[PDB]
């Protein structure tokens, strides 16, 4: 198991457009094209991130390729970010991947948010994190991708993925 076979269970694969758990205009594997609620302006994004007049629709390695850049992105943004680096730098790499997972979903400043969560994963207080990050709009909107990136916090294994 890796951050990427984590990230597809998670997100699946869609080859056309499709409104995400918010409502959002979405592609691939997770790809938010716009909070926008014009399908329009989600076709333009489209076009605009594949290169080409897509018409809505895209193949696999097109949506793998997105998906690449996401990820990279995610881990990019938390190197960046002065709340996330520390709490990543000090994380093994099965929660690392946990983090990288929560940044995918809701963006690297909604992460860097959890302030109490984040400073219990420093602190390496497995449980006491994994209740903290339970109390949130996260957990309650989307509970069963949240356990399992909430068991991988707390054990540091791929349990929840296997």
């Amino acid at each position: 198991m890796n951050i990427f076979e984590m990230l597809r269970i998670d997100e699946g694969l869609r080859l056309k457009i499709y409104k995400d758990t918010e409502g959002y205009y979405t592609i691939g594997i997770g790809h938010l094209l716009t909070k926008s609620p014009s399908l329009n302006a989600a076709k333009s994004e489209l076009d605009k991130a594949i290169g080409r007049n897509t018409n809505g629709v895209i193949t696999k390695d097109e949506a793998e390729k997105l998906f690449n850049q996401d990820v990279d992105a995610a881990v990019r943004g938390i190197l960046r970010n002065a709340k996330l680096k520390p709490v990543y730098d000090s994380l093994d790499a099965v929660r690392r991947a946990a983090l990288i997972n929560m940044v995918f979903q809701m963006g690297e400043t909604g992460v860097a948010g959890f302030t109490n969560s984040l400073r219990m994963l420093q602190q390496k207080r497995w449980d006491e994190a994994a209740v903290n990050l339970a109390k949130s709009r996260w957990y309650n909107q989307t509970p069963n991708r949240a356990k399992r990136v909430i068991t991988t916090f707390r054990t540091g294994t791929w349990d929840a993925y296997k």
